């Protein structure tokens, strides 16, 4: 204890200030290749809403709830009203966008916060998607316009505990009752689970030993979802441990598309391509920020970004990122074509998120001391940027996808 | 809001049973060059003692207080009691280490967690050092005793906002007055200030236009140290923005040993030696959990040890540590021979805070999910180490160090 | 000596079956992206042209005259079939191609063969084009038809021993005389020089203190152009030191539109994308070879490509190219739109150069024994990168070009 | 052709002045941990000796000889003269080193040649070792004494075109026959076959259907050894195709001790610690003409070790010396105390191979233009290394082996 040691934290305007903070976000200096060029018009005022809604209504709040590892509920409207959940979706109340589209404004997100993009394509890409692929036409009149709007949040259930990159083994039953079915088994990382008012969970068909797909009621009786802890990266996203005894679901509510694993590889086909987009965003502010406090912070009488060795460095990230873009405008121009395969897409985002690594080592280590502090944002995006490595395909399983195509050899399983 | 969103965690038993969480610490698998060759018989007790008494008394609760970003209060004693505060101090109750034997006493705390490890870093190698090497006699026998046995905490306050790297040209005053001093100005990371009891506070004697060294003790008029919050890494090492308003430091409590920045130099040259210990440490635990967890969790029917890729990636950890324990262990059997200079050291750090991170990296990407997960200690030490590659000296100003003295050319300075 | 240390070498049919050499060039498989989207069909027809006139005339004889570093005259002609010298500059008898176009052609030859695209490069792109836009309209009359059909070889000389990196200021002078001018200096690693007929030579205006363009013409008297050995890549490339004594040049020779060097940076900046072109196409030659490599060569009772170490370097590789090509794609639609800066194109080449040499590390360890022979393309490549990463401005330069531009701040000159 | 195309190429005294050619070879500033310590006193004078020898002997004719590809057999006594060939063997006529002082003996070789390096190595530490760990008392007594003295030249011959890391599937016959074995079969990569007086070949005994050693004489009736061409690295070292065509063996030219596989992975555990310790030499060498290199040659006025981008880079190299030396060191201690297992010795080469492919990499780029010729030691140490890197154990097969003996899960073969 101490007379002091109780007292608030000093003010940013006071405790440091030769540089400004994240809460009043950076221009956009990373856009060096003029990337406009590679957008329609439309495209580029999805680009520019999401971005301007983006710095205002997240910026200064971000740096709080981040620290807290706490869901911000009072921007969920602010999210619904730029118009960018549904994305996909053509009618059934969502916006209808390009696949180009909807990845641009997955970027300019991330780029402000990879937390609050995590949240959204989670709820769209992936939840208010696989209705849109594979529920009935029944179902996606029903719940896609309230999902679009932000009013209802929705969340995708296909990891367990045990099951995670061996997703197709899966070990949750789905005993056919009469009237409906009996879910029964544990669900592992799933966001929004916790406060989701439809939980898409995967489920294994006892009868047919094969995959389907259930929409899940949220409190409904038998389920618990409780909140995964001390995460380092995107700690806004609330994700958690699902469990389920005798869950009942009605025949109404099964996805009649999903009736093996492999009808869901179509929307992980539009979901992989989205995920890609994420550190191609994160990265584009991770450069922002480190442009303007290299060139705000003052040391040995001279601003940073005059030093050799931290112009290399930032140069480096302004290569990363054009790079990083290019990648993933090419690969929405694939899907667009409607020629892209899973390996080109495995591609994309194992070759994004890996070079999105490199671009987030250097902006921490950039801006030094403030580097490992979430009030500048490098330091909460670095961390934010580990899971993503990880999530949706870990870089090793995208790797052996491209690897698998492309050889014409398989090589997941081991020996033994 | 929902029925079971405000149900606690689930317990790491039933949501992960495949693999063993931090609590229970794993056992040690880094050590492939058998180390305990290049120890002697006292080193390698010492090395045992403080590993049992940090798997025993920190692995379990570390979990919870890194979250919080709390300090861990109730463990201090526990601390004092493995005797190595003080460390390379002989006599005034210290307990009388060689540098080796500091270091690796460094190390196996590091490895549990770098958090305690840059408390007692802080405390012990740049505090209680800086009195037991620029105090006087009077000083030496008065205040040690007590911060060799954890009683008393002090903290090292050389950084400030507007001068960090460029530390020689800093901005606190020591306007002499009748009787002692009148400290003036900022500070900015001191480790522990918020809490501890002695404040050795590096100030510009106005007079001398040079740098002093003072004793400000705690609570002291004028003296606000407020808790910087929202770190990335090293959570609960609590680090803070100490003012000073008019603080008045007796004649008696003036280090007599500082008279410019240069006698600091001497200080440093153990600082940053064990410092470069910190890594060494971290990367083994990184090492340790990595290789039971690729042994415990299961996928695709084999533990994930059985893969190439992971194989290739856990081999390369292993190298990495390997080298990086006998750089550390090399650097000391310099300062012992006291042939070692100022770019040796730097040399030390630099190159092993890089290998760490890269060790970290791999280590982080190996567990997966589960690898953003503080519960599973790599997550953690990832964090923990960003940090590490910055202060006391980052990176790049290591390099340019080793890089002036192995030229003969300082390319420190910017052009202008 | 031995009974058998005179006989020839092991046919390759013999000594290794397993293996196609690049003999019998591989197919295109690097184009992974499908980037004839991104080519017009004009652009596409001869990307195809020019790949097929490589892999007949170029493909069996390359492997020979590469080790005896010997230029394969005989090829010239053919050259100058495909219709590719002159390229960008429109009328005087040259092909009139656009900068893609131009871009596109370089990497197809590059693909093959790295040292016949620097031939014609350092030709067409700096010699032809120097003549181009800085010449008077009597020149270009003159020379450029013949240039263009390859009956005349030219090459370009700015660099000197003494003056490399700092080009501006080189040390070569060009004294006015009575009807024309002496040049007096000396010249490093200059391509072509041992043979070119045309020697455009930068020289200083000892009249005005500036860098004027002057052609020399071969054989000229007091001119002394001798070939650089024992270089590890372009081995084919015939680069010499050129010696100047007193070397006359008429008022009609002397280049009107070079009167400084910033004259110089408009050719550069055709120069430096076309360059910037060449690890793309060489990364794709290494990438196409690796492909069927790993699929043809067995070991452990499957092909290479069946391994999960193998695969990830493979995709590694395949998503580095992929980047490249986009990236000097972009480079080129920047140059077209006439909104390409020096910064941008100095971007490019460090970018693009820097992941091939990561792309060729990786292809060279892949095929292991047989990738250290130029039998295999991937070695020859490997070493015929080295150069280019250095040369058209090294990457350190360049990385500072970008540098200086974006931060507004120039960090070329040392301290002092 | 041209006046000046067959002139003689210009002298490095004309040609650039402002550098010393590896001709006079550089100083050792590599040494930066003081190595001397490490060593005994006869393990110093070995040291000393050799590098002297190499500095006087090879280093000025070495540029030549590997540009032409040829083996200077000029300095074959001479090297004899060094008494380094046999190492380890005791008695014998041979030195009977330590193996530490073996390892830093081809250290100091590889540092100034890793042509000759090699040369030796598999003359001695594969050769000659092979005889006296698996050969007869009559057989070591025979051959040895005039293999030690380099009258006689012996080689390895393991590897085949069909079999190259799965070694121990070997496809080379030997069908016992009335008073010997008849040899048939084919090699691959062997060094010095083409004038080796000895040819130890390995062949699978008929029989037993295991793999048996042979000394095979020169000349020997049935046996071709073709000299393989176009080489890019290690290119003095005469390697070579051969062909067994009933090629006779005598009872007594059979080594006794080599009964299968095994009993060879007795004599590789002393040729892979030897190996490891080229590129700890090589990187050494690189860096001392670096950092004269970065001293001498000038640029935009200054010294290029002056220029922070630059000093970074050489300070790297310098770390990974330093790193690459204790880990090679810390192998030889551990195979000295007999602790040592093939997993140490595997992660030992390939660590250390990996990071002299990096500092050769950056030791290339720092000498620009000059970083591509052989007259410049980096240039000729870069291509010399990658052969390393790969012979004696690819560094997927190191990492792997290393791999199954932590894991205890063996991942070399495929799936299928
Ligand atoms: C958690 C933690 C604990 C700390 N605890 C203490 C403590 O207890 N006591 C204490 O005194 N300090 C402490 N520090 C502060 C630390 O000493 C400083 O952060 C560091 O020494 C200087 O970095 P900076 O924050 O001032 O950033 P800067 O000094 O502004 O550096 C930012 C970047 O600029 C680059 N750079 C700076 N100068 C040059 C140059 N000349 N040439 C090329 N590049 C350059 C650096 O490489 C760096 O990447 C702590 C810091 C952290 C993160
Ligand atoms: C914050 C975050 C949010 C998430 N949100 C969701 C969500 O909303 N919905 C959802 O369904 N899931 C979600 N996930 C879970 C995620 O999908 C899984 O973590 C991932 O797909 C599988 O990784 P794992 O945790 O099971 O680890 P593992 O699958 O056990 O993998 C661990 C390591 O083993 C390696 N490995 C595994 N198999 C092989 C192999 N065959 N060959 C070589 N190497 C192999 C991997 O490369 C990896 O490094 C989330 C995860 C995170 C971190
Ligand atoms: C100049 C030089 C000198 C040599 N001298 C000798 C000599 O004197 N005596 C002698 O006996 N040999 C010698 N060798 C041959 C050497 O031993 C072999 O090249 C090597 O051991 C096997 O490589 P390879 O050429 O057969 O290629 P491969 O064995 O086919 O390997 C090619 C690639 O495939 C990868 N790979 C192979 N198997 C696996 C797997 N199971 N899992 C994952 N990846 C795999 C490797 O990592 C490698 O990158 C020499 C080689 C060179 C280059
Ligand atoms: C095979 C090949 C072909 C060539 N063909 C031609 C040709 O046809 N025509 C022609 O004109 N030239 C040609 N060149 C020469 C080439 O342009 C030069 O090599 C290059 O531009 C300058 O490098 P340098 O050799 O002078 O080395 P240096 O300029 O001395 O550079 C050496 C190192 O110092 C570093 N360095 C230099 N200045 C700085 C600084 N200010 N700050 C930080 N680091 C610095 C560089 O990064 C580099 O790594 C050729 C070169 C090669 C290798």
């Amino acid at each position: 204890k101490s007379s002091y040691f109780d007292l608030p934290p000093m003010e940013m305007s006071v405790a440091f200030p030769q540089a400004t903070p994240a809460s009043t976000f950076p221009p956009c200096t990373s856009d060096y290749y003029h990337f406009n060029d590679l957008l329609t018009p439309e495209e580029q005022a999805i680009r520019k809403k999401v971005r301007e809604c983006m710095e205002k209504e997240v910026a200064p709040i971000m740096t709080e709830y981040w620290e807290k590892a706490e869901f911000p509920f009072h921007i969920t409207p602010k999210l619904g009203a730029m118009g960018v959940a549904g994305g996909s979706i053509k009618g059934y109340g969502c916006p209808g966008l390009s696949i180009t589209a909807n990845a641009i404004a997955t970027a300019e997100i991330a780029r402000v916060d990879a937390s609050c993009s995590t949240f959204i394509l989670v709820h769209s890409s992936l939840g208010m998607l696989t209705i849109a692929l594979c529920g009935s036409e029944a179902q996606k009149e029903k719940y896609l316009p309230s999902l679009a709007q932000l009013n209802t949040v929705a969340c995708w259930a296909l990891t367990e505990p045990d099951n995670g990159s061996d997703a197709s083994g899966l070990g949750t039953t789905a005993t056919k009752v009469e009237g409906g079915w009996k879910i029964n088994g544990q669900k592992r990382w799933i966001g929004n689970s916790t406060f989701a008012d439809l939980l898409i969970i995967f489920a294994r068909n006892t009868t047919t030993n094969q995959i389907n797909g259930f929409i899940v009621k949220k409190d409904a009786p038998g389920l618990k979802a409780t909140k995964i802890p001390n995460k380092i990266g995107l700690r806004m996203v609330q994700n958690g441990d699902i469990l389920l005894q005798n869950v009942f679901v009605p025949d109404e509510d099964r996805l009649p598309g999903v009736n093996s694993f492999q009808d869901t590889s179509k929307v992980l086909a539009v979901s992989r391509v989205m995920v890609a987009w994420q550190p191609i965003g994160i990265s584009m502010g991770i450069y922002d920020m480190c442009h303007r406090y290299l060139k705000e912070r003052k040391q040995f009488g001279a601003p940073l970004a005059a030093f050799q060795l931290n112009q290399q460095k930032l140069v480096q990230m302004l290569g990363n990122v054009q790079a990083m873009f290019l990648m993933g405008w090419r690969l929405c121009k694939l899907y667009e074509t409607g020629q892209m395969t899973p390996g080109q897409a495995s591609l994309g985002k194992a070759w994004i998120s890996s070079k999105a690594r490199e671009t987030a080592s250097l902006g921490r280590e950039l801006l030094g001391g403030n580097g490992i502090l979430a009030d500048f944002l490098v330091a909460k995006a670095f961390c934010d940027l580990e899971p993503i490595y990880t999530y949706e395909g870990t870089y090793d399983i995208n790797t052996l996808v491209t690897g698998r195509e492309v050889t014409g050899i398989a090589s997941f399983k081991p020996a033994t």
